[PDB]
């Protein structure tokens, strides 16, 4: 059982759930780790990738998580990590909040059980990106797309281009054996509308295959990128793919398209070029 | 809750916890997915890597897991995945088994709360490797070393060279930002004594009462690639890696094949290499 902790401790005791994290400080890998408590991350899609991403961030001591998903836990989800069979029937965001709160009571939660692509929900979603930060009225520090479809990815895209919100997009192949993460700083890097998707492998009544392995690798690299981005250590990837068949992890950097369909991406690029010549 | 399933099914329904796995079949990734049920895997060390590894195999529908670990869950483990704070004070193997049985009732478990390295425990451990298969008296299909120290790793090595037991060794650095997996087929690939770990990891290891750091992310990645390798090995799809490293600071994932050292410290590794060379000479 774990009580609420006010300030993160370096103390090497069996009772300190943060001892092996704060250890990164004494070892000079991450010199200001406690900063993790000052950030808020939103996650859209608390499925295969989303849930493990949420677990990882929670165990790390993120200040605040915002979870968006419209689906309930089902037994068909039990091939993937996090959700357990007793949670079948609950909404994903609710199951997630319940477990994660149990795992780390220091983390703030805000959950929303809706589809983000409908008109009314979208206005709300944007409001929560802009105001749902650690301090209310300030924006979230990062948005994480862990949804499984074009429409939703495009929606996050539209929102983030308008707000000028840095986000990361993650995906997993329908054949389960490839995935990727991608960093989107609107104006500075290619937004999701800027180009066709980057693939890392070749090539109506049924479903996509999924493996707990691939989802764990993708969530892993995704959150690793988050930590590196927020805590300013190592090198952030703008794109990191994973091909499970070959054991291959291609990197890339996607530059903005100046005739991008999204007028706001165009505007953000403009703003970036202006800021660049100082 | 989840009901026992006698025969895995492709049927795409919300109540089928195997539907998305058996999808691999009709998508020509894995032609014989159900065969997963026929394998036994032993996991030594049920910590950061082990626990997630165990979970991954459990959800996949592994036939049987043998869990070996001498430690209790502590709040200090709560930085890594799987174990929850209410499990603090339980033995790792006990906590794991309980949770895993909940996650998939179809999987058989044999748990062992002891130190693999002591003289009497070692004998037992070898007995279980040889006989703890899905059918009693038959060996396990794979041993997975998810321990955190040289002594244990070397013990498994000794065991597996003598038994001719294929195993995978996994490790994460004390500084949390690198790790690797290695496939050891005694006589065909390098055993754990064949090459120095400092040398093996020279291109991935970042160099710094300290205690080891650990990250949920890095353990998640290592366990991920480890189990992905197990699945590719047993189910016969994709390319099995004999070594796959991970540097988290620079997103570098080196692979290499490693051939056995003919002057290996392990007399059994050497004997196995002979055995192998003979079998290739009479193929
Ligand atoms: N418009 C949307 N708003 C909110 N969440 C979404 C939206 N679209 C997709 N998601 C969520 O993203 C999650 C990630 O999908 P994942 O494929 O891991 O789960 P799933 O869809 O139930 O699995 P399967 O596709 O095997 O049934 C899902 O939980 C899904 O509900
Ligand atoms: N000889 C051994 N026999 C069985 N299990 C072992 C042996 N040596 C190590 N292990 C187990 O391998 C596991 C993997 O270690 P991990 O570092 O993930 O957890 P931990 O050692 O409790 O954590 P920390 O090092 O942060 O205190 C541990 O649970 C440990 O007890
Ligand atoms: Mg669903
Ligand atoms: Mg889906
Ligand atoms: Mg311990
Ligand atoms: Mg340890
Ligand atoms: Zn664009
Ligand atoms: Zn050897």
């Amino acid at each position: 059982g774990r009580v609420r902790i006010e300030k993160m401790s370096s103390e090497v005791v069996d009772s300190n759930p943060y001892s092996r994290l704060m250890a990164l400080k004494r070892m000079g890998i991450v010199s200001d780790y406690e900063k993790i408590r000052t950030f808020a991350v939103a996650i859209v899609g608390v499925g295969g990738v989303g849930s493990v991403t949420a677990e990882m961030l929670t165990r790390c001591g993120i200040g605040k998580l915002l979870l968006f998903d419209y689906d309930k836990v089902e037994l068909a989800n039990m091939n993937r990590l996090f959700f357990q069979p007793h949670q079948a029937g609950l909404s994903k965001v609710q199951a997630a909040e319940h477990t994660l709160r149990n795992i780390n009571p220091d983390v703030l939660f805000e959950v929303h059980n809706y589809n983000i692509t409908t008109v009314e929900n979208f206005q709300h979603f944007m409001d929560r990106i802009s105001n749902g930060g650690l301090e209310e009225g300030k924006p979230v520090d990062l948005v994480l797309s862990c949804v499984d479809n074009f429409e939703a990815r495009m929606t996050i895209n539209t929102a983030c281009n308008e707000l000028g919100q840095t986000w990361m997009e993650s995906g997993v192949s329908e054949n389960a054996v490839s995935g990727h993460i991608q960093l989107i700083i609107p104006g500075e890097s290619a937004c999701f509308a800027c180009a066709p998707p980057l693939v890392v492998a070749a090539n109506e009544g049924v479903c996509a295959a999924s493996l707990p392995t691939t989802m764990g690798v993708v969530a892993g690299i995704l959150v690793q990128n988050v930590l590196k981005f927020l805590l300013n250590f190592g090198t952030v990837s703008f794109y990191l793919g994973y091909n499970a068949m070959q054991d291959f992890f291609p990197t890339m950097s996607m530059k903005p398209n100046p005739q991008c369909d999204d007028r706001n991406c165009r505007k953000q690029q403009e703003e970036y070029k202006k800021k660049v010549a100082a």
